């Protein structure tokens, strides 16, 4: 009945949009969830809506010490991590010509560096048989104006799921990537998208649940497009 | 707890292996299933195993008139199709050098021709928002000795997922390919496979259920690799 | 200066468009070319235009005995084949609903059936270390309204390059697919093409030249998109 | 004979390996070449081997003021760039467990930050209709033990070719990536490589030449694998 019964899940960007929708679906499937985001007010609000089986941890995953404090809380409250969904950060655009060193730093810090140490630091807590989701994007395989660094970073994320599938196979930890298209989170993609609509956080959440749950038990290293077909035709 | 409650499914190659594993998972999820396959004896054993909510139909998907009769049964019995799973066929191996006309026809008639007509002919019963799954293979992206025609054929299937995605969008019908690696069916693939083992048919059924169910409602046109990481690393 | 000096090429579809453009460039590169195609009027025209170091052969390469007659001539006049460029056939359009058996067979006959037996009966003649080129298409990776059978067959063609890479590696024969986008031969593709225009036949001939020549000696089983960026952004 | 007559090329990583083999081939094709690299002693050595039509420049392509100086030199002596081939950097291996902030910085500064600003700063000098080549890698689509950051960064590089195809199309600048497999520099990657050997640096220069010349005039945004079949079968 309950596809994640008593598993423990950690979700970064767990504050809002997709990461929050996932938390909620996780909790409905019977998991216990750590939502990890940066603003306290927004964590409290999130924890309040999810309502049960949820701890809110304030941390910036681009900071080594924040991560250490995170895993000391997960070890103390729950002891182990069965699932890690890495859903942090947002898009900042810049054509090649405008890219500044600091803009490139902002993107890469959040999408790659942050992610690497997030997953690195979770290894001691990860159970054998566990599941790690990275968040890549349609941007990873498209040539989209002013998405220079975002897209490059997301392609690199997709790549980490292959490598880590190789490195973590002895522990039987599956690593996969989700590549969302346009997902409604508080225009001309919708136009060139076969289902003709933006997606709902809830649908991304379900695709993530597939990767999280026992149903994707023979699924490893993939890149799961959830884009209503954008990149597929 | 019932991901396909009251949904009607049609599964070709439903008499054994993956077809039959999926037919069991579907019924466990509340669907009504039509299993379709060539041997009557095998269809009966399969129906008895499933146990309930099943009709067995004898049809060879490479014969137009057999498909006509399948669909008339379906229509009279249930009146609509929510999920079509196309899983007919088996591998036959010949190197370029050994390829004959009949060998070429056995592979393409089953894997491509018959798929085309199955789906064409299901069109009038398929609801809007229904889900169509095709069976490709790791073979469709690999260069495997003596797999000439089977690989080419399953690459042709993965392609029709893309075109049907565009053609069928007006009806919101999702078309997606699954691509199994090595599956247990009554060992070298397994050697270079990160998961270190063949898949169980149930694990393949669970991936197809994903595509069949509403958790994949924003997912269209894709190639879902269920190969333990074979082609991903 | 002469990148193919004294090499023997066979080109199918050599009477027009890409095939003919490629026969001209291969003769300018110092090759001796066989052009193979169905129209006698068309072949003699092409042969006059090409000028020198060309033999026209009227053959329907989906007929096994025409192939036999073809290679019997190649072997008699020039021994062995250094370069085989397979570029026979044209698009035919039908939506899923409109596909008939006849339309399907024309498509897969020209594109997949004849190509297999073409390259099959070429084997005893191909020199070790030679180069075989397959014409697949952007269509092979796209979901183009009413391109059902043509896209599937061109995706099957791309798969055969991977398969024959493996099978023919022992004789160091390279097999690569070229995947043309819109070429200019006697619209909206051009709206989404970054280069903003259709390709010239000469430009596709230049890309095939690359596969044919020593410049691609460490290039094998690839899909080379020649589409002004169409499938890449 | 001379496929780059009177073109100006700039190569980063020009002091050795692929850069150096490519600079040699470019001069053989009548280009004027600027070899760019860190080592003085290494560069004068390289320039001596080329022997003509070449200016060595000493720059660390990860320092912005080094790029300013390189481009002011190019501007003064040649005025224009027709070809920019980016080939700076080397692998360093670390498993996820071993990754340090410094190791991460080395790989991404050299492969991605450095790549970005090199191209950004060539923009005013690059002729309209020029060719810009990037060095990705087979590692960009593989899950290779201990290649975490290098693979991820090469995949970054691959995506930048898509994005720059889009952003630069108005100027008709083609941007494509080359992705080498095992290339012989000063044991089993070759194990299941179809060609049964590591590639020569000359073979990779020839491939890069293809991308710099008119023969790829309708090729934009591509990933060109030069890897003897590794990633293709």
């Amino acid at each position: 009945a309950y596809r994640l019964l008593n598993k423990t899940a950690v979700i970064t960007g767990g504050g809002s949009g997709i990461g929050l929708a996932t938390a909620k679906r996780f909790v409905a499937e019977g998991a216990y969830v750590f939502i990890v985001d940066v603003s306290r007010k927004e964590l409290e609000q999130a924890a309040a809506e999810i309502g049960r089986n949820v701890t809110a941890v304030k941390a910036d995953v681009t900071k080594l010490e924040d991560l250490d404090r995170l895993y000391a809380i997960v070890r103390e409250q729950r002891g182990s991590i069965d699932v890690l969904f890495n859903n942090a950060g947002a898009i900042e655009q810049k054509t090649l010509e405008e890219i500044t060193p600091e803009h490139y730093d902002r993107t890469f810090d959040v999408n790659v560096r942050g992610l690497i140490f997030t997953v690195q630091k979770a290894l001691p807590l990860l159970r054998d048989g566990g599941s790690v989701i990275l968040t890549s994007s349609v941007a990873g395989v498209l040539g989209l104006q002013a998405h220079d660094t975002y897209s490059a970073a997301k392609a690199a994320v997709r790549s980490l799921a292959r490598t880590w599938t190789t490195e973590l196979k002895g522990r039987s930890i599956r690593v996969n990537a989700v590549s969302p298209g346009a997902i409604d989170t508080p225009a001309k993609f919708a136009a060139a998208t076969p289902l003709g609509r933006v997606g709902r956080p809830e649908e991304l959440a379900a695709a993530v649940l597939f990767l999280a749950s026992d149903d994707s038990s023979y699924v490893a290293g993939i890149e799961l497009f959830v884009d209503g077909g954008l990149t597929q035709v």
